[PDB]
C-alpha cells in the first residue's frame, strides 16, 4: 500500500461523499493515487460493498466511538467533512465535526488539509431577511441560528493552530446518485416519476409560479467532489471560502418536461392560478407502493423516506433568487462546469445503471 | 511584411471592432502574426490614428465604393463582419454584408473564414412573442422581419459554395469602450452620470422595477474579439452558431451602486411604486452641456448622439428573462469568462484612460 494521499471522506454514503468514493479513485485525479476511508452511521449498503473504500460504520455524534474508531488512522492527509445530522440543531451538528477533528488532528502526524462542506443557505437563512444574489462568497453572516457557522468557526479555530489548511465549499443544489442522502433531488423526483408511471397518472407540477419560471442553479456531485479536491490540493485554493455550481443556471419547467420525457409519460406544468400543493403530503402513504416497484424490478432495497426527501422538493418549488457566482474559483483558475440539463440526465441514467431506480 | 494572418474587420470604429484591432495585435493571439485592415463609414477618428491598423473608409452599402477599396486587398485571409447600419432594415443591412462579400471572395485567394456577429435579438425579436430562456444556439428563428435572418442566409450562402468556413456570434448586451458606437451602454451610462455630477444631482435610476432586480447579463468587447478570433482559427469550432457572454449574471441594480461610486455621486435606486421614465427624454437637450464637459475636461471631442445611446439604455431597463447560455462554446473547449462588475468597471477605466469620460 503505497499512496500519495489518504482522505477520511465523513458522509461516504452522502450525496457527495459517494461521489467523492469514485472521484478519488480516477487516475488522473490530483493528489492521487488516493486511499479512501469512508465514514458513514449504516453498516456498509449492498451498493458500496463493492467499491475499493474501507468502510467505517461509526456514529460520529459519540465522542468515544469516534475516538476508538478514528484514533488508529495514522495516515490520513485530507479529511472531507460532507456531512451533517438530518436536522438544524447547531448543536447536534457541531458534535458531530468537532468529534472528527479531536480523533484525527493528535493521530495524524501528516494532516494536511481540512475541507468542510455547508451550503448556499448561508446566504440566504434557515429551513425551520435573505441576502440578495448573485451570492458571493464575502457576504457577511446572517443574524440566524445557521449550524453552518459553528461548523465554520470550529474550522477556523482548529486548522489554525493546528498549522492546517481549510476550505469552505458552498454547493448548490446538489445534482447526484446517492439513495441514502437526506436531500436527494434527483431521486426524489425519479421517484416521484416513478410513482406516476406505476399508478397511470402524468407527471404533474406540484410547486409555485415563480419557481417554475425563475432562473436556477445546481451542482454535479462528481463536480462538488473535483472542486474539493482541488482546493485540498492546489496551494493557490487554500484557505478560502467558494462557492461551487454548474457556471450556468436553467429553469425548472425545462427540467419537468426532460423528466417527464425520460419517464415517456405525460407532463401537466405549471397551470395559471393554481397555488403550490405539498409534495410530501402527496406521496405521504405510497410506502409499499414504493416496496412494490422495488421488488419487481429488483432494485436496490430502499425505503421511501430514505430515497426521497418529498419536503426538499418543496422548499425548491418555492424558491427563487438563490443564484450563486463562480466567479472567485474561475479567477483562482478553476474553470470545471457542467451542463445542468445534461447533468439532471447524467443523474437519471446513473441511479438507473445503479438499479436505484427502474430502467427505461 | 509578414504575416501569419490578414483580417478584415468590418466595423473597426464599433463596440467589437475596436475591441479587435486591440486584440488581434497580442503577441500570444491564436493566429498571429495579424495584419489588421480597419473599415468604418467614417475618416479614421483621431483616437484610431494612433493604432497600428491599415484604415479604410468606405460606405459598405454603395456596391461600386466597396468594390473599389476592398478588391485590391488579396491578402486577406479572415473578415470579421462587425457592423450594422443603425436601423433594422432588413435590405439596408443586407445590402452592406453582401457588398463586403462580393468584394473580398473574387478577390482573397486565400480566405479561409467570415464571422458574422449578430445578437441575442435572435431569441426575442426586434427593437422597432420570445422564446424562453436560457436561450440556446439551436433555438428555431422566429416569425418577424429580423436582418439577423437575412445575414446568415447570406453567410451560409456564400461561404458554402466558395468552401469557406463560418461562424454566427450572438453576443449578450456588449461591455465595451468605444465611443462612436450606435449602442454602448457603459459610455452612455457614463455620459449620464458625468452630466448628473457636473449638474450637481444624484444618479437616479430611471427604469422598470422589473429591470433593476432581475438578473442579466453581458459581454465584454475584449471577450467577444477573443471568442470571434478562436473560432476564426480553431478547427473544433468551425461552421457553428456561437452565443458569447461573460459567463454570469449580475443585476442593475448592483451596477447602479458601483456606477454612483465611480463618479463619486449619490445614488438614487428604483422606488417602489415609480414607474420607468426615458433616459432619452431626459437627456434631450444636453448636447451643450456636452460640448461644454468635453472642453474643460479636454476630452477627445464627441457629440452627444454619438458617444451616448439613451435609447438603448432604456429598452435594457424594460428588459428581462434574456439570460444565455455558454455551454455550447465551453463544450466545445472555449472556457474564456470575464467578471462582470469588474467588466464594467473595466470599462469605466479604459474611457477615462482614453479621455472619452472625464478622469476621477
Ligand atoms: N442538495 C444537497 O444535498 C446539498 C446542497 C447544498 C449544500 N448541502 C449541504 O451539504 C452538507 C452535507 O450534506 P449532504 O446533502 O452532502 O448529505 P447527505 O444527506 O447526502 O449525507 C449525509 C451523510 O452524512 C452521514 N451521517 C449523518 N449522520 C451521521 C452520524 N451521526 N454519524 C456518521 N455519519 C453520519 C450519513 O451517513 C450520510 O453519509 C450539508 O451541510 C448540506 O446542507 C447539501
Ligand atoms: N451592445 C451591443 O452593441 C451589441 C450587443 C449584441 C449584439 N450586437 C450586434 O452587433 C452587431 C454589430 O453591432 P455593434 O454594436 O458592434 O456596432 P457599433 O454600433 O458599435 O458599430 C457600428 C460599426 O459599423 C460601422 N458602419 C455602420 N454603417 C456603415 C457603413 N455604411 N459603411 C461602413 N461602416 C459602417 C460603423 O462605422 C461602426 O464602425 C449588430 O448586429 C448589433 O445588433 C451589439
Amino acid at each position: 500500500k503505497s499512496y500519495k494521499s489518504v482522505a477520511l471522506v465523513v458522509g461516504v454514503t452522502g450525496i457527495v461523499g459517494s461521489s467523492l468514493a469514485e472521484v478519488l479513485k480516477l487516475p488522473d485525479t490530483p493528489g492521487g493515487p488516493w486511499k479512501v476511508y469512508g465514514v458513514a452511521r449504516r453498516p456498509c449498503p449492498v451498493w458500496l460493498a463493492k467499491k475499493p473504500v474501507e468502510y467505517i460504520q461509526c456514529d460520529v455524534s459519540d465522542n468515544q466511538e469516534t475516538i476508538s474508531k478514528l484514533s488508529p488512522l495514522k495516515d490520513i492527509t485530507h479529511i472531507f467533512y460532507v456531512s451533517w445530522i438530518g436536522s438544524e440543531d447547531c448543536q447536534t451538528n457541531a458534535t458531530m465535526f468537532k468529534n472528527i477533528l479531536n480523533s484525527v488532528i493528535p493521530n495524524a502526524s501528516n494532516l494536511q488539509h481540512v475541507c468542510l462542506q455547508t451550503g448556499i443557505k448561508h446566504y440566504f437563512g434557515i429551513f425551520e431577511v435573505p441576502h440578495d444574489s448573485p451570492f458571493t462568497e464575502d457576504l457577511p453572516r446572517l443574524n440566524v441560528p445557521n449550524f453552518y457557522h459553528d461548523l465554520e468557526d470550529i474550522l477556523y479555530e482548529e486548522t489554525g493552530k493546528n498549522n492546517l489548511t481549510w476550505s469552505v465549499h458552498r454547493p448548490a443544489l446538489v445534482f447526484g446518485f446517492s439513495p441514502c442522502s437526506m436531500m436527494n433531488i434527483v431521486s426524489t423526483l425519479c421517484v416521484y416519476a416513478t410513482i406516476c408511471k406505476h399508478e397511470n397518472k402524468a407527471l404533474v407540477y406540484p410547486g409555485s409560479k415563480n419557481s417554475w419560471n425563475c432562473y436556477a442553479d445546481a451542482v454535479d456531485a462528481d463536480l462538488v467532489a473535483e472542486h474539493e479536491i482541488w482546493a485540498a490540493v492546489d496551494p493557490k485554493a487554500k484557505n478560502q471560502v467558494l462557492n461551487c455550481n454548474n457556471g450556468d443556471v436553467f429553469k425548472w419547467k425545462h427540467i419537468w418536461k426532460k423528466l417527464a420525457e425520460e419517464f415517456g409519460i405525460e407532463m401537466v406544468g405549471y397551470v395559471e392560478g393554481k397555488e403550490q400543493v405539498s409534495l410530501a403530503e402527496l406521496m405521504k402513504d405510497k410506502d409499499q407502493v414504493w416496496d412494490e416497484i422495488v421488488k419487481k424490478n429488483n432494485l436496490v432495497p430502499t425505503k421511501l423516506k430514505e430515497i426521497a426527501a418529498f419536503w426538499f422538493a418543496d422548499i425548491a418549488f418555492c424558491s427563487e433568487n438563490l443564484i450563486s457566482s463562480m466567479n472567485k474559483s474561475k479567477e483562482l483558475g478553476f474553470l470545471g462546469f457542467r451542463n445542468s440539463m445534461k447533468s439532471f440526465v447524467s443523474c437519471i441514467d446513473k441511479m438507473r445503471d445503479y438499479r436505484f431506480i427502474p430502467a427505461s
